[PDB]
């Protein structure tokens, strides 16, 4: 058969390429198809049935037609070079932070609505002077010197990221949460639920058989809003 | 002043962080705006002077109000694993990649649309197993051993990326332009001309002071057609 699934940047470069390994070694004769967009054209494309799956934190909230579900939840990091002046503070605040130049994700991605949220209930303007699509060009331009990195998480890695410092922001600002979506109505395939289950492994065909059930978002929120999520 | 620049991943990861820097550098006290979209958003950005430039291989030939300049050459090349079998090949041809799976640029981004030429020219359907956005998770893709991957020749390196192949495409395809745009009649200071400069080095002020005049697309072409790029 075949598998279908519509992602960003943040899923297909730092979440997905683990699990499509094995998926790949457990379905060797299922056709893969993958594509990369923008929230919103991954999200259309699984709630029209151009694709089987949409992957992301963004825009999938917003197409009625997806069983949405929640895969995981995670929260920020603040990158910047080393012996950079926000790596001599014993602990990071919002203020110290609206102090600096900021290289952070375009409005609409990537959790990119906290970090506005968190600095305006505290009154602070962020000088944002590069607004990016992915994390990959924020960190060359922190690498370069341009200012302070802003990104998920799961960006970043201490040891894969030694050139950089990471410092932990989940203290500033409220988590995200990365869903998966399909097309109400779908026929859910056995090796579509191992996928989901790989990616998602709280997402049981259990689970799953409730899922397809729900009407609208109502219900989802009632279905999930008891269960607890993976961080990263 | 201020110099607002929107550009691709492709740019903005491969051709601009040296004269970036050495921009900074040169001025630290012009207030310096990047912004990072897909090459109609910034190449509309350039036309409604939301920033002064954009900086892309697509979209900028469709804007009428934008005074668009060439700034270097470049072409394809194929990225496999080792030991990859068409790392035993003499010489590649298209009727090799075409049995393969391939991993490149969605359509309309970063040259696609020439390899989508050369292929049709001889009746070959590429098997393009991932459609993706941007280099990075190309190379990942690739890495992965999900197939052949077919990238903008900046977009490697044969140091950095000492784990792939990197054979030759370009006599299999027509190679592709990047360019400069801002909107007709915009005021070029001083430190605009030398970002561009820098950027692209035919594009001296003599240049930059007859191209401001062309009223078209066919002046522009006039102007530009006798001049040489850089290749990359």
């Amino acid at each position: 058969g075949t598998l279908s699934i519509a992602t960003t940047h943040t899923q297909a470069r730092y979440a997905l390429p683990n699990v499509i390994s094995g998926f790949i070694k457990q379905y060797p004769d299922v056709s893969l198809h993958m594509h990369q967009g923008t929230p919103m054209q991954i999200a259309e494309m699984a709630a029209d049935g151009t694709v089987d799956f949409a992957i992301a934190t963004e825009a999938l909230e917003l197409f009625g037609d997806l069983i949405m579900m929640p895969c995981y939840r995670w929260n920020r990091c603040v990158i910047v070079p080393h012996g950079h002046p926000l790596t001599k503070l014993p602990k990071l605040t919002l203020e110290a932070l609206a102090e600096q130049p900021i290289v952070t994700y375009v409005f609409g991605f990537t959790g990119r609505s906290k970090l506005d949220e968190a600095f305006s209930q505290r009154g602070l303007v962020p000088k944002v002077v590069f607004t990016a699509a992915d994390a990959d060009v924020i960190k060359t331009y922190v690498r370069l010197g341009l200012g302070v990195g802003i990104v998920a998480h799961m960006a970043v890695d201490p040891k894969l990221d030694n050139d950089l410092v990471i410092l932990d922001a989940s203290h500033l600002f409220e988590s995200s949460v990365t869903k998966i979506g399909f097309r109400r109505g779908t026929f859910l395939r056995g090796f579509m639920c191992d996928f989901i289950e790989k990616f998602a492994p709280h997402l049981t065909r259990e689970l799953l058989a409730k899922a397809v059930q729900c009407h609208n978002k109502a219900e989802l929120d009632e279905l999930f809003d008891g269960i607890e999520l993976p961080v990263y």
